[PDB]
RNA sequence: AAUGGGUAAUUAUAGCGAGCUAGAAAGCCAAAG
């Protein structure tokens, strides 16, 4: 808690610093549970649970501000079981193809052998990173919605 | 007693039965670019 209070003080809430706050949770709160007085939710960390809750809560707003509603107590608080059945979320994805054809393009008599092998598998890691972080600001979203990123 | 003859046994016994050092190096290539 003192690690939180030292870095939450001198801090600004904007898209410039929309992303340093997430690592402040994903490092510090990475092992702290959520709602410990329970019988089922024993393993959902507060770094992940706050990351998913902020991921959904933006997507309700982009689902509702496009349909044209402005009040939030009749389609959320009373029509909760209707929203439990209402399809309101996409699970997007992507798949970067041709990764090993690009990484393992090394051959005998390659003038840079291991440096190009360590660069190309890092290059496609940033490319798989930038496909995420450029789709989210083309939209109105950010790194909470990205549930995973890996090898493509 | 003379005289005629040799007869049987053993045919090697007990051990050691290989030990240690080396078990692929240097180039090409790749690296350095
Ligand atoms: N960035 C990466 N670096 C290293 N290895 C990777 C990377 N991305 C994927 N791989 C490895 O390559 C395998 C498959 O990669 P591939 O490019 O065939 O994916 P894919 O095209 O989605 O395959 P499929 O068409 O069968 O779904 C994975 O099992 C993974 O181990």
């Amino acid at each position: 808690a003192t690690r939180i209070k030292n870095e939450l003080a001198e801090f600004e809430f904007n898209q410039v610093q929309i992303d340093s706050l997430l690592n402040l949770f994903e490092a510090t709160l990475s092992f702290v549970p959520s709602s410990t007085n329970t019988k089922e939710i024993a393993d959902i960390s507060l770094a992940d649970h706050s990351r998913l809750t902020a991921a959904f809560a933006l997507a309700i707003y982009d689902y509702l501000e496009d349909k044209g509603r402005h009040n939030y107590k009749e389609d959320l608080f009373t029509k909760v079981s209707a929203f439990y059945e209402e399809e309101a979320f996409l699970l997007a994805s992507f798949d970067l193809s041709g990764i090993q054809d690009f990484i393992y393009n090394i051959n005998i008599a390659t003038n840079g052998a291991a440096k190009q092998l360590k660069a190309r598998s890092l290059y496609l890691d940033f490319m798989s990173e930038y496909i995420a972080d450029s789709l989210l600001d083309k939209l109105g979203l950010n790194r909470a919605n990205m549930l995973y990123v890996g090898g493509g």
